């Protein structure tokens, strides 16, 4: 047995045996994964080069020269453990304390890299099952020690890591109830244990012949519970529903007892979004479809920007429309190009031809994809299609099944590499009405090149459109310097662009009757 | 001005001006409506006469000078406050208000008001005209200790606005002069609503700003927004516009200790269906929808139940579904036949009778509505999956009139009411595998637990709502005059066939910290 956090990078994103390396002898850029061999990408260091400008090399500090404080001691709750979990369910070396300190926003990852651990968890304990953890609560809360469950640590706000360091604190790594414990076909739902990663879920759900949709971009390294506890967004959502829609009932393991769920008030949503404060989901019944009979996956460019939002919002006035879409603006479609694996071609060229008639510097790429029926797939295909025809879109055809829309997973992988040679990476997302989007985009990318050219400073930034909505669109940012406020300048501008509380004691209330002494991920 | 209170009946439903009364000396059945008097339905004294056997026995309703209602409690304090700032006009005590506003409109509730069984009034009703005046109201009660109960049309059939005990002064708030759209956004698609409106009124308000919001229960032409969101009613388009808590974007709550405002967790659902205990819903933003260009409502007969809901599944599987559907046994498709005052529908069942036995035909209606293009494909697949299952059709009629006539029903129960009988309802959810034996033995020793006395009894049933594995039957029961002996009847059958809490302490804590003097609607 390897537990997740053995197969996860430390210090990175996703799969240690998942990475972008440079090959001998003229420093191509290779993606190596465990599966297949080595792939090269000849166009991506000339597009580095190109937009950022030997790469400079900055490595991550190796484990054994980062220092972590010892744990801290409580001999009487350990025995405790002891005398229930077996040995291999509890961890407190420096690689499972590291692993569960740390997120993957790119604080986290330049913290862990250059060995900053100020707050590590205390313990980790892996459970087995539901009445572990029910047992591990109750003995936290009768001691007095603060709990944060874990599933993938792919969070970006700093969810998992400990706040405080007055108590005793465990990290609940949730990986091992990973198991989907039974499919009803003729309920259509599945009771799925929450600790499950993604793409087990569904290579599980699959050979029952169901599927969940759930697809935020942290797809391959994020859990069930994770999703739970997040709400977060999945990019099928049109079709399959947001994931508090697809949630049917779950368990949650509280310190005053184990909270059930089957007019009067829908109680999964004081759990839902909760970010481990009010207690461990466990298991969670969810809703599933049949495997799709017809999966459609179709690229698209557009002359500017300007054609593919068009196209985007009479899509979404026609009321029928794709499972996905994705428009990547201009520089996002350059890297998709640029990003080009030359072992594992045809669409490449397609671009090549038309980037002649119409230039390059504003060229967008769509991907739209189709799921369902042959019949409905069928509808709403010839009828987005008949819309992108309107809006000047040229099709650069199939490509078959899904993996036009599984490129987005590899993304992260980029960022670790620019880490590794003197450079950075983040993000910003904002919901932007269509009346400022094209105002906020070229004005957010101007002045973030415009404020690093002014300084001697090599600086890029591209943009996509993940989500629409009835009078706007979810932006996506992605922006990148050279190693040395940048976050701040993304966000006032955001802000200036109409871009993305009695409550408080309703919460409190909550939190104190389900966890009188705040040991659930204190804040 | 003439209250809401004042145009709906005290000891029915609906319009004071629409009512069936018999025709005399002829005896014929006729409705008089605001629009047309005396109105015959030929078929419909003969139907009565068949099915619960010829003289109507009269039983009046009392008089309201025959009512006896104890005095209202006083409180010189609270209510010499009230009085410097509410105008007099907003302030009433006199019968007619205090009956109006102690009643729901189930048939106990009828049945007690129609004998002058009054044992409960609250001693004050309030109609404020904003949500200023809601927030002092609810202040001035909370300082005073008056326990408060919202009121929209009362048309809950649970007892929720009933006063449970009459230690505290208790006032009535009645929403229903806080009756105005205050803005339509057709970007956003959302429309701020004060919630005291009433369904048609909302329609009619909404469509003169060319947008729908499409909840639509079988009580809403007397049933207000509020009412809706406080309940989390059930609506029968929902399966295109989503369900009431889907399409409630946001609302303000006045609550005992503040206003609660919307724009983690969704607080939204701690309000929606909390039926008056948490504070007062006063503004809702609403997801509002365009005015549909395709609008389209089909009959169609089937040779049995088994037929009708064999299209039920298979329409749901198919994945392609109509905006509305509903299924008649063939006791309620002889009832909606026999309210005849269209006419060629007529025709062509009593054509199709004569090959099909009517003791076995079911009458199914199903609503489109939409882009033409949308209506367009759901009708033909819709249509077709009708032809698999032996759907006989009877055509369309224009609009939604095919669909507006289950508004009228309540009407009947009055009618009823004056003349010996009684006529109940219990609605229950159930999967395809118990449905039709469910429905066959509910009905059957309903009928035998009756006969078996020598008094006649009807009952029959449609499906309103389709779900994966199951359904929503509606039962309807009916019998003379001599309720808790047949209700329970029913009721145990259906907990028979497997027809449809330490979140107690949740909610306990949420209702001591939102009012901790218990004046919201104490239970
Ligand atoms: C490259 C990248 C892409 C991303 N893409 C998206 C995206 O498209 N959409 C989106 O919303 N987010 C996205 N995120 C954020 C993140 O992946 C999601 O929030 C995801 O839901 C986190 O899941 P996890 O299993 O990693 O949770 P963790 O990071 O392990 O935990 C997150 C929170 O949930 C709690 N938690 C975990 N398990 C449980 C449990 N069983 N019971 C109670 N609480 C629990 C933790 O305590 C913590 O508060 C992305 C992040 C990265 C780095
Ligand atoms: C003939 C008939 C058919 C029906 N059909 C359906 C149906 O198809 N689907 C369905 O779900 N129900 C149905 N019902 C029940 C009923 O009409 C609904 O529950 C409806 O939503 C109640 O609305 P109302 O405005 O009359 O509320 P009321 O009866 O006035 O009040 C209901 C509850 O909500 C509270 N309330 C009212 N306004 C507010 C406010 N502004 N703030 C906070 N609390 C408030 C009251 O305190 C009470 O607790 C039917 C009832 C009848 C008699
Ligand atoms: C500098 C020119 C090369 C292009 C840079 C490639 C962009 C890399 C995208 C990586 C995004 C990972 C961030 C996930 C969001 C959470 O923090
Ligand atoms: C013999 C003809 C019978 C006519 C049947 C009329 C159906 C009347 C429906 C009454 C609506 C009742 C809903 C509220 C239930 C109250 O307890």
């Amino acid at each position: 047995h390897i537990d997740l956090y053995q197969q996860i990078k430390w210090n990175g994103w996703g799969d240690t045996r998942k990475f972008l390396h440079q090959l001998k002898p003229s420093g191509t850029i290779a993606m190596t994964t465990p599966e297949v061999s080595s792939v090269p990408l000849p166009s991506l260091r000339g597009f580095i080069k190109k937009e950022l400008t030997v790469l400079d090399e900055t490595p991550a500090l190796q484990i054994e020269n980062i220092h972590v404080d010892p744990p801290k001691q409580y001999p009487e709750f350990v025995r405790e453990l002891k005398a229930f979990f077996l040995p291999d369910q509890l961890k407190d070396d420096k690689l499972a304390r590291i692993t569960h300190t740390f997120g993957k926003s790119l604080r986290d990852l330049i913290r862990v890299r250059i060995g900053q651990v100020k707050n590590a968890p205390d313990l980790i304990v892996l459970p087995h099952s539901h009445e572990e953890v029910e047992r591990l609560v109750q003995l936290a809360h009768k001691y007095n020690v603060v709990i944060i469950p874990m599933g993938g640590g792919s969070n970006i706000v700093g969810a998992i890591e400990p706040v405080s360091n007055e108590r005793f604190t465990v990290s609940i790594d949730m990986r091992r109830m990973n198991k989907v414990l039974w499919v009803d076909r003729r309920e259509m739902t599945a009771c799925i244990q929450v600790g499950i990663m993604g793409p087990e879920l569904e290579k599980q759900l699959h050979k029952q012949g169901v599927s969940l949709g759930h697809d935020p971009d942290s797809f391959e390294f994020s859990t069930l519970g994770g999703w739970l506890a997040t709400c977060s967004s999945g990019h099928q959502s049109d079709k399959y529903g947001d994931i508090e829609d697809m949630a049917v009932s779950f368990r949650t393991v509280t310190p005053t007892g184990t909270l059930e769920l089957r007019a009067g008030i829908n109680y999964k949503h004081i759990i839902l979004g909760s970010e481990g404060t009010l207690g461990i989901i466990t298991e969670a019944v969810m809703k599933v479809h049949a495997v799709p009979q017809a999966v459609e996956y179709y690229g698209f460019l557009f002359p500017t920007f300007a054609h593919a939002v068009s196209a985007l919002q009479q899509i979404r006035s026609s009321e029928v429309i794709p499972t996905m879409i994705r428009v990547y603006d201009p520089e996002e479609t350059q890297l998709s190009f640029a990003w080009k694996p030359s072992k594992g071609s045809a669409m490449v060229k397609k671009y090549l031809h038309y980037i002649r008639s119409f230039d390059f510097k504003n060229v967008c790429l769509s991907i739209i994809g189709f799921e369902g029926p042959k019949k409905v797939v069928d509808f709403h295909r010839t009828s987005v299609f008949d819309i992108l025809s309107k809006n000047a879109a040229f099709g650069l055809g199939s490509a078959p099944g899904k993996t036009w829309a599984e490129k987005r997973y590899d993304l992260p992988y980029i960022r670790d590499f620019l880490l590794d040679h003197n450079m950075w990476v983040d993000v910003a997302e904002t919901t932007v009405s269509y009346a400022n989007l094209q105002t906020l985009w070229k004005d957010a990318k101007q002045t973030f090149v415009k404020h690093f050219k002014d300084q001697g400073i090599p600086a890029w930034i591209c943009a996509h459109i993940s989500h629409t909505y009835t009078n706007g669109v979810c932006l996506y940012f992605i922006f990148a310097s050279k190693q040395n406020e940048a976050k701040k300048l993304m966000t006032d501008i955001i802000f200036k662009y109409g871009g993305s509380r009695g409550w408080i004691n309703v919460y409190r209330s909550l939190k104190e009757t389900i966890d009188p002494k705040d040991i659930c991920n204190p804040r």
